[PDB]
């Protein structure tokens, strides 16, 4: 019955709730404060606004070495669970034996798998390529090194040749690259990209070669760095942002991610995309060297055996022409030589600077020289060259080997996709030894725990199941399956009763009985032992060897002893299951949440992104979880979301144009008209009459490629014309004017116009159609298909019996230009500056056109709608002028009247309806007004999220001899979490009344206060500014005018609510005199100077702002005794449940 609209930035969330006919819900919440209010009429649109500071959350969505260990920890876990009764056939300690350190549990085994697999590449290889059975345990570790380092999940389908494609990823880098810089791009041309980023030369010198192509950009430019980046280098992306400190980055480097992540919160995440399509060329470029079996793990074997024919010759070579060099070079790892670069701490760079001067005074080879200038001498396994691999590539591998061994194991046929899955996925403990000391005296305790006083219990252990190896019943009677077979064991060998019975060693000799479960072979037993051999005399070590066990119990360590409360042990000596099952105790509640013991923060924190944009991100899904519940726990139909110098680089192009063939400094380039004057040297492009620049501009504007069939208000499709002369028809500017074009083609040369605005020109069919709906409707950003993916999946949870995805929720993603343009065409327009409703407005906006789109075109949802869904053809929805579109701009249904080119009117019908469904979805009488009507109303839900910190204040305390606020450190705090009433008495009882930052206080003529510090407070209200001067302010600002009268209104209406609200007397009085100087002032710059009063308005920390030649400095609410009478409000994240408290 409704849907919700989501806007998602680096510090808010705007959100709203629409019904069918776009209408936003009212809705009474009930109100839980002590006051005399106890509910509350709220429309369900809103704004939450956050801080980026430290605190827990923050944390939780950075990566985390810890994290990502229990990642593959668990994956591993379920691979062996599908091993295990068959790997218990092979070898029962196999996996209890893994982590030199031996994964077999006889030497034999051990020396012999080193011996024929010298790296785990050389078994994969063999298991890929083999037809003989092969030992389970081998498989076993081939799969396991898969899962572990399963790579990365950049690239969404089965890999094609598209992937491996170095000239086309190269062009999308451009691509991406060009988008971000409208004004400057770089022309792929004819480059041959594949030829040079993948020939075998240095990298610097394939950096060098490609730059040669790229005429006017540097090596250290920002392609140059980022293709640099691609190559295998380390570039450093400082210089060309202007950062304060050193920001290099490096795909191979194990940081990289997060280094990544840190420069993209200095510059903004809008480009991340760029730096992704990086990362994919360089996959690209080792894809395509790998694909020219299992080629990853052949091309490491090569790498190996390369190394070693190297090495080898290398050595011979320096025996017999610089022997005095030879200790040095191979064995003193302090130098940077073969053993420094090894076995020492060495670069590659280094080694090759130290041995690059060998190899050319010994002359003895130079094909190594070659080698080392390709940095391909003597490589390591542990690299790749700038990378991350694509996890396809294991999955190609682990396929295989599964095909290769599923007839001599049935279990692997059975379990295949299973398999699979663990690695494309997207207690803890292990069981003690059956016949460990512990084990065993938890098994005899539980049967005995009945046949018994607690005392009584371990005296009969002490008495029978300790002098006896087996007590009887009769035997029992005259002073039973389970023994303490191993107790008495080591007796026998260790001949010490206290040793074992002293419970301090118990974690030693537990280490003692699994190392003689684990092995099957004394040299390795007597090796471990060696570490405990100080203790024990050397006749007990050689017989504590011959002692061997070969069984698992059921039960973990802490299980039986870690857990607390007593321990099970201890509850023992009632009974264990019961104790498991009694929810009296505490370790139910252990194990259940233990099982379990975050997905979605740790989810988000492994996205390329700000930790702002993951704030944010992570924000907008507990909005959603909250107007999910407040809806009555239904679920929406729609969710649509979206994401919420340059002067200085259009001058350099105009100069640089005409260098080719009066001035304007860089600030006022910002005019499209002057910009246009100015890349056009003052010429008129439609009728070779010249352009002067007080008149023409204000004569027209002119777009290439109409409205009508897509809107591109990009400089890249607009021009300044005299807008009859050059249009003519609707068709792209008309044949006879195309012999205007030598003028054009002069400005391509200058770099005036770019290549694709000339095609245009020069230049509609029905594919350029196609390509421009799909332009319109297609959300290239990474991040946002990211955030609908995380938000279909916490919707659509339920699968139906064919097992297929039940969608009862469409997650849409909106191009940002839709909104922005329906904004402009319908006069819905917005000022930032004089309060944050303009959040919640968008995400309104975002959800009306979204629901509107899908309603007028569901055919093409594959294209802006997450899950897979038919890709129809474009061909067919396109239409010859008579018979969806024949003019392909998607929002075209919006407007009653569409304008051609040449000035022609198309009319459309009211109401707009699906021909298909017939269903009914825009009625611009009705529509419309309810938009303005959503837009105009002043009651928003704005909610500062409060913030707990972790000399810093985590929260201020409430006391209660007197009132007062107390602040609280991180250090304080944990002990406080202890031991409130001793802090609070040491420092000087009814309430714990935390009050986070940003908690919100009320008082007066509805005037409230957030408390930024127990020492200081900020503005806590929104000043609802009626629609007609807040369109007024964007009109006067944007340059009828009888409507001057307004301005006086405005700042009425301001000096009303600071009077009110914001009690700044001194600085409302000088501001108030400064508009009575500057009436004179034109309307545009009187107009534009109010704006900057809102500041004195704005919700948050007081600032500082300055109206024409005067400037008010910021005043600060320093005393925060007014809040102590107030009465504070507890906000919901959507603001929608509040509760009221106030003592006064």
């Amino acid at each position: 019955k409704y849907s919700i609209g989501l806007d998602i930035g680096t510090n808010s969330v705007g959100w709203a709730v629409i019904t069918d006919e776009y209408k936003v819900p009212s809705k009474k919440f009930k109100v839980l404060g002590n006051t005399d209010r106890h509910s509350i009429k709220k429309n369900l649109i809103g704004a939450l606004l956050f801080d980026s500071g430290e605190t827990a959350e923050a944390t939780r969505l950075k990566r985390t070495a810890r994290r990502r260990y229990t990642r593959r920890k668990n994956r591993i876990c379920y691979l062996q669970e599908i091993f295990s009764n068959e790997m218990a056939k092979v070898d029962d300690s196999f996996f209890h034996r893994l982590e030199r350190h031996p994964i077999f549990g006889n030497i034999v085994d051990e020396v012999a798998y080193h011996e024929k697999y010298p790296t785990i590449y050389h078994l994969r290889k063999k298991l890929v390529d083999s037809t003989d059975k092969a030992d389970l345990r081998l498989i076993y570790l081939a799969l396991a090194h898969m899962i572990k380092f399963r790579g990365h999940f950049l690239i969404e389908g089965d890999l094609n040749p598209d992937n491996s494609d170095v000239d086309k990823l190269f062009i999308q880098l451009v691509q991406t690259y060009n988008q971000l810089f409208e004004e400057n791009p770089i022309n792929a041309s004819g480059v041959d990209a594949k030829a040079i980023l993948s020939a075998r030369l240095s990298k610097s010198r394939r950096l060098e070669n490609l730059i040669a192509q790229l005429p006017g950009e540097k090596k250290n430019g920002l392609f140059g760095n980022l293709i640099a980046l691609s190559l295998g280098l380390t570039p450093n992306f400082k210089s060309n942002f202007d950062l304060a400190e050193d920001a290099k980055l490096q795909l191979s480097k194990d940081t990289y991610d997060d280094d990544l992540d840190n420069l993209l919160a200095q510059i903004g995440d809008q480009y991340a995309d760029l730096f992704l399509a990086a990362k994919n060329l360089s996959d690209a470029i080792l894809l395509s060297d790998i694909l020219r079996k299992a080629p990853l793990s052949a091309s490491m074997i090569k790498r190996y055996d390369e190394h070693h024919q190297d090495l080898t010759l290398l050595k011979a070579l320096v025996r017999q022409q610089l022997p005095e060099k030879y200790k040095e070079i191979f064995f003193d790892q302090s130098k940077n030589g073969y053993a420094g670069y090894i076995d020492g701490g060495a670069s590659q760079e280094e080694f090759y600077k130290f041995i690059k001067p060998i190899l050319e005074k010994m002359d003895g080879t130079e094909e190594l020289l070659v080698k080392l200038n390709r940095e391909d001498l003597l490589r390591k396994q542990r690299t790749f060259d700038n990378g991350s691999i694509p996890h396809q590539i294991h999955l190609g591998e682990l396929h295989a080997i599964l095909r290769r061994q599923e007839d001599f194991y049935p279990f692997l046929k059975d379990n295949r996709e299973k398999i699979e899955k663990i690695l494309t996925f997207r207690p803890n403990e292990k069981v003690l030894p059956k016949h460990s000391l512990l084990y065993e005296y938890f098994t005899v305790y539980n049967e005995l725990t009945k046949v018994l006083s607690g005392e009584q219990k371990k005296a009969i252990v002490d008495l029978l199941f300790k002098t006896n190896r087996k007590v009887t019943v009769k035997q029992l009677k005259e002073d039973f399956n389970a023994s303490l077979g191993t107790y008495h064991d080591l007796l026998k060998i260790i001949k010490d009763k206290d040793f074992l019975d002293n419970e301090e060693n118990e974690d030693i000799l537990e280490d003692i009985v699994l190392t003689l479960t684990l092995f099957e072979d004394r040299e390795m037993i007597e090796e471990r032992l060696k570490t405990y051999a100080h203790l024990f005399d050397d006749k007990v070590m050689k017989q504590l060897k011959r002692r061997r066990y070969t069984g698992w119990g059921r039960l973990s360590r802490k299980l039986i002893n870690g857990i607390r409360d007593k321990t099970i042990l201890d509850f023992l000596k009632r009974n264990f299951m019961q104790l498991i099952h009694d929810d009296s105790l505490t370790f139910k509640e252990d194990i259940q949440k233990a099982q379990v013991s975050d997905s979605l923060h740790e989810h988000i924190a492994n996205l390329a992104g700000s930790p702002a944009i993951k704030k944010g991100i992570l924000q907008t899904v507990k909005v959603v979880d909250e107007l999910v519940k407040v809806m009555g726990r239904h679920k929406p139909e729609n969710i649509v979301i979206e994401m919420a110098k340059n002067s200085r680089e259009r001058m350099k192009r105009i100069e640089e144009g005409i260098k080719e063939l009066h001035p304007v400094e860089n600030t006022q380039l910002q005019n499209e008209k002057l910009y246009l004057y100015y890349l056009q040297n003052g010429r008129d492009m439609y009728v070779d009459q010249e352009l002067d620049i007080n008149r023409l501009s204000d004569y027209d504007v002119d777009h290439i490629v109409p409205q009508s069939f897509l809107k591109d208000d990009s400089i890249d499709n607009k021009v300044l014309t005299r807008k009859n002369r050059g249009k003519s028809d609707n068709v792209p500017s008309e044949e006879v004017v195309k012999k205007m074009k030598n003028y054009w083609r002069q400005l391509l040369n200058a770099k005036l116009i770019t290549q694709r605005k000339f095609d245009n020109l020069t230049k509609l069919s029905e594919l350029d159609k196609a390509g421009f709906i799909k332009r319109q409707l297609v959300e290239t950003r990474q991040i946002t298909k990211h955030v609908a993916q995380i938000l279909d999946s916490r919707m659509n949870t339920k699968y139906d019996e064919n097992d297929k995805l039940i969608r009862e929720v469409k997650v849409i993603t909106l191009k940002s230009k839709l909104v922005s343009d329906f904004r402009k065409d319908f006069q819905f327009y917005k000022v930032r500056e004089i309060n944050n409703y303009h959040h919640a407005h968008d995400a309104y906006l975002n959800a009306v056109v979204g629901t509107a789109l899908i309603k007028k075109y569901p055919k093409l949802e594959s294209e802006f709608v997450y899950g897979d869904y038919k890709v129809y053809d474009v061909r067919k929805m396109i239409a010859k002028s008579e018979q969806y579109f024949f003019y392909s701009n998607i929002m075209n249904f919006f407007k009653t009247e569409i304008t051609l080119a040449n000035g022609e009117i198309r009319k459309r019908p009211l109401i707009e309806t699906n021909g298909e469904t017939g269903e009914i979805v825009w009625d611009k009488g009705r529509d419309f007004a309810t938009v303005r009507k959503v837009l105009s109303m002043p009651q928003v839900n704005i909610v500062k999220k409060t913030e707990v910190q972790t000399p810093t204040v985590a929260y201020s305390v409430l006391v209660v001899s007197v009132k007062e606020l107390l602040g609280i450190t991180i250090m304080e705090r944990s002990s406080f979490e202890k031991n409130p009433i001793d802090f609070l008495e040491a420092k000087g009882k009814d309430l714990i009344i935390k009050l986070p930052k940003y908690s919100l206080f009320e008082l007066e003529n509805g005037r409230k206060r957030m408390l930024a510090s127990a020492g200081e407070l900020q503005k806590g209200n929104e000043l609802a500014l009626p629609s007609k001067y807040v369109n007024f302010l964007y009109l006067a600002s944007h340059y009828v005018e009888q409507h001057k009268h307004y301005l006086d209104e405005i700042i009425e209406q301001i000096s009303e609510f600071s009077k009110r609200v914001i009690l700044a007397d001194a600085n409302l009085d000088k501001v108030l005199s400064a508009y009575n100087k500057h009436r004179d002032k034109p309307i545009r710059e009187q107009a534009e100077n109010i704006i900057h009063l809102f500041t004195l308005t704005n919700l948050g920390a007081p600032a500082a702002f300055k109206y024409f030649d005067t400037t008010i400095d910021r005043k600060r609410y320093t005393s925060t005794k007014e809040v102590l009478d107030a009465t504070l409000i507890h906000q919901s994240i959507t603001g929608l449940y509040e509760t009221r408290i106030d003592l006064s």
